Formats: C-alpha cells, sequence, structure tokens
C-alpha cells in the first residue's frame, strides 16, 4: 500500500485534446513511457514518478503547482508557468520571461526549484492538472534514475549537472541544469466534473485567471491543499522539524500561562470560559478561577460564527468572567476575551500559500487557517509586551549589564533596582515573546486591561 504501482491505471480523457488519439487504458508504466523517460524494472527507491494523494500530502511542503499553455509541441514556443507566479517561455530552437532555448530554461527551473525548497523539504511534487504539453515536457529539464545522495552532504540528490556529471541537493544545485528524481500527482486524477477554474472558483475567490500558465499552476496546488486540507482534515500526520517548531511551540506555552495570569491578577475574574482545543489544560493551574472548557478543534476553511459557538443555548453566560480563545478563529471575539491568533499572512518556513486568503501552517500537524480578519478584534485591543512575575529574587547556580525596564513588572524594579535573576528571565521572555510574534501569532485583550493594575499584587 506504500508508493503508487506503475501498473495503476490513469484516465487519459484529461490528455486527449493536447494528445489527439491516446488510448482510454493506459498506465503509469505506459505513461512514463511515452513522456519519454525509462524505469529500467529498478529496486532502487524511485518506483514511480507518480504518487499516492496520500504520500503528496506527507509531502506538502515539496508542492509546486505546474502547468504548461501552448504559445502558438515540437513546432511552437510553450509558457511553463510555476506556482512561484513564474512564467518562463521555452522555444524548440506574474514575472513574465521573454523566448529561450531549453538549455538555458532548464538551468532558471532548477535555481529557482532550488531557492523555493532547500528550507522546505528533500524533493519536489509537480501539482498537474494535466493536458498532456506539461507532461511531455518533462524530458527537457527532468533525469530520473536511483536515488542518489548530494555530491556535498548526506540530502538526497534533487539535481543533476551534466556539466560536471554530479549529483546535488537543493542546498548546493548552484549551476545545476536537471531536476533529479522528482514527483508529481495530476489531481484530474481525483474525479472532478469540469476544468480548474470552474472546480477552484467553488472554494478562492482570492486567485484569478488571467489565462497564463503561473495562474493555472497556482489554483491547481490550491485547489488540492482545499482538497486535502481544507475539506478533508488528518492531524494523525506528523511533518519533520525543518526549523524553530520546538522554540515557538516552548515560546507559545510561555506567553499563553504568562498573559492569562497576568489577566486574573489585573482584572480577577470569577470564571474564565477556555474554548478551542479539547485536549487543553488549565495554562496557569494555580490560579483563582472557575476554569470551565469548551471544545472547538481548529476552523480550517471558515472562521467559526460566534453566534453558534455560544448561543443555541456551560457557564452559558459567556458575558460573565473573561474568554479565552487559543487560536479558536472566530468572526468577531467579544469584549471580553484574551486571543491568540494566527496571522496567515505571514513570510515563514512553516506557513505555506493556502486556500481563499487562508494560509496551511506546517509545525509537527499540517493546520489550514482561515485568512486573517482585522474586523474579528473590533471589541479588543493589541495586547502591549509585558514580563510579570511574583517569584523570589534569588540568583542560584547569564553574564550580565544591569536591566531598565518599564515592562518588567517585579518586586524588584518596583523597589526601583531588577534583581540579576528577573533580568534573566526577563530576557529570556522578551526573547521567546519575539520568537512567537515573528512566528505569526498575534495577541489581542479586552480594553480595560491595564499592566498598571499588577503593581498592587505586590505590597
Ligand atoms: C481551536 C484549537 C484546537 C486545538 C489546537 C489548537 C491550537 O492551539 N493550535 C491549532 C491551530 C493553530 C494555528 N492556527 O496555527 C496552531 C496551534 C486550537
Ligand atoms: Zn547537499
Ligand atoms: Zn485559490
Ligand atoms: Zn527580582
Amino acid at each position: 500500500p506504500t508508493h503508487l504501482s506503475v501498473d495503476t491505471k490513469f484516465k487519459t480523457e484529461g490528455l486527449c485534446v493536447d494528445i489527439p488519439g491516446i488510448p482510454k487504458d493506459m498506465t503509469y508504466r505506459r505513461l512514463i513511457s511515452m513522456m519519454g523517460f525509462k524505469m529500467n524494472y529498478q529496486v532502487n527507491g524511485y518506483p514511480n514518478m507518480f504518487i499516492t494523494r496520500e504520500e503528496a500530502i506527507r509531502h506538502v511542503r515539496a508542492w509546486i503547482g505546474f502547468d504548461v499553455e501552448g504559445c502558438h509541441g515540437t513546432n511552437l514556443p510553450l509558457q511553463l508557468g510555476f506556482s512561484t507566479g513564474v512564467n518562463l517561455v521555452a522555444v524548440p530552437t506574474p514575472l513574465m520571461y521573454k523566448g529561450l532555448p531549453w538549455n538555458v530554461v532548464r538551468i532558471k527551473i532548477v535555481q529557482m526549484l532550488s531557492d523555493t525548497l532547500k528550507n522546505l523539504s528533500d524533493r519536489v511534487v509537480f501539482v498537474l492538472w494535466a493536458h498532456g504539453f506539461e507532461l511531455t515536457s518533462m524530458k527537457y529539464f527532468v533525469k530520473i534514475g536511483p536515488e542518489r545522495t548530494c555530491c556535498l552532504c548526506d540530502r538526497r540528490a534533487t539535481c543533476f549537472s551534466t556539466a560536471s556529471d554530479t549529483y546535488a541537493c537543493w542546498h548546493h544545485s548552484i549551476g545545476f541544469d536537471y531536476v533529479y528524481n522528482p514527483f508529481m500527482i495530476d489531481v484530474q486524477q481525483w474525479g472532478f466534473t469540469g476544468n480548474l477554474q470552474s472546480n477552484h472558483d467553488l472554494y478562492c475567490q482570492v486567485h484569478g485567471n488571467a489565462h497564463v500558465a503561473s495562474c493555472d499552476a497556482i489554483m491547481t496546488r490550491c485547489l488540492a491543499v482545499h482538497e486535502c486540507f481544507v475539506k478533508r482534515v488528518d492531524w494523525t500526520i506528523e511533518y519533520p522539524i525543518i526549523g524553530d517548531e520546538l522554540k515557538i511551540n516552548a515560546a507559545c506555552r510561555k506567553v499563553q500561562h504568562m498573559v492569562v495570569k497576568a489577566a486574573l491578577l489585573a482584572d480577577k475574574f470569577p470564571v474564565l470560559h477556555d474554548i478551542g482545543n479539547p485536549k487543553a489544560i488549565k495554562c496557569v493551574p494555580q490560579a483563582d478561577v472557575e476554569w470551565k472548557f469548551y471544545d472547538a478543534q481548529p476552523c480550517s476553511d471558515k472562521a467559526y460564527k460566534i453566534e453558534e459557538l455560544f448561543y443555541s443555548y456551560h457557564s452559558d453566560k459567556f458575558t460573565d468572567g473573561v474568554c479565552l480563545f487559543w487560536n479558536c478563529n472566530v468572526d468577531r471575539y467579544p469584549a471580553n476575551s484574551i486571543v491568540c491568533r494566527f496571522d496567515t499572512r505571514v513570510l515563514s518556513n512553516l506557513n505555506l500559500p493556502g486556500c481563499d486568503g487562508g494560509s496551511l501552517y506546517v509545525n509537527k500537524h499540517a493546520f489550514h487557517t482561515p485568512a486573517f480578519d482585522k474586523s474579528a478584534f473590533v471589541n479588543l485591543k493589541q495586547l502591549p509586551f509585558f514580563y510579570y512575575s511574583d517569584s523570589p529574587c534569588e540568583s542560584h547556580g547569564i553574564d550580565y549589564v544591569p536591566l531598565k525596564s518599564a515592562t518588567c513588572i517585579t518586586r524588584c524594579n518596583l523597589g526601583g533596582a531588577v534583581c540579576r535573576h528577573h533580568a534573566n528571565e526577563y530576557r529570556l521572555y522578551l526573547d521567546a515573546y519575539n520568537m512567537m510574534i515573528s512566528a505569526g501569532f498575534s495577541l489581542w485583550v479586552y480594553k480595560q486591561f491595564d499592566t498598571y493594575n499588577l503593581w498592587n499584587t505586590f505590597t
């Protein structure tokens, strides 16, 4: 069940206008052969250019939508589009480049895929809505063969140079001319009615169709992400560590405790309504409050309507005390809320472009997140940075400069000289806070919140 059998059937109706006469009866084996590659009954970790829906989902970080459009087949120029927004024109002799032979076009393709993917993935998955010219164009920029390692590292080979006769990974690929052992999946095999634009536009208003290869490449990947991550969700799939996943996750846990602890000391709510993760624990275990939990999974399509979360008849009175939405994305938080909300517009190696202004946040798990919406926070304000500790001032066991800060809310600062312990803890908490913010999370609080109210929790 692991890899896609080359003897699996491929539906060819999508191909039959670019490739008139194509047999209705077709295997991957016969297709790969038609595309001009040979698999030489090779047991060597590359059983099939094509992959399963499941294998594609495990390798979502590798997805590059790919589309070719006739400009005028061997006679005519081809427009090559990628979900990066790039259009190359190959001649057989948004970004829109003029006509150039394959021997240069293939160099740009390696550069582009290398720069896009070296910090995402060990491979490429071309995501297709196949009509034929994209499949027949692959021979011009792709070599296949046994799985290999980089010449300069232990990462698997994704590129090949005919100049030096060597293999590189995405990190070491500079001056290479061929994509080596790519993967591909044809979305059109998944059983849709009607064309790409009609299927994409059911779900997504944010990507248009200018009738250029890059636009279709983008719609193809977007529709795929919609199918695999919006409509269908799988929180039982792991994904490897490629960045600061672990620091960001730790940071998030530290800020959550800090902000909620300070909220209860400052405003002394008798009840907290904790709306979201059904595995959640009390983030402030010692706090005095009545802690009531409401279960909701991450919304991956549209933000939850607060009408549905709350009404339809709990503590019922969610106007009593404070509401904690920790990555529980709604359309409009009530005024008595503490909110963490992911900003889908953030550029990072963890956040992949998604469907209808949403983004795909891949950190241990994959979480499609609805489009960041400023209007959601109208009853709240941005939560200002601050560090609060009631821990004793006592070093124990990190070279020093005396810390001066208005936002270091401690006994020692109240007494006008921050102790070394609270200065180390403060500087750590600020780093965590910046990690978390710069990872795209944004924090919001009820308007009455005032760090001034914390200073009398020491007297
Ligand atoms: C509502 C709920 C249920 C379960 C877990 C969470 C949570 O805390 N997430 C998931 C989504 C989040 C994101 N949008 O990136 C990353 C961490 C939220
Ligand atoms: Zn390498
Ligand atoms: Zn789209
Ligand atoms: Zn101190």
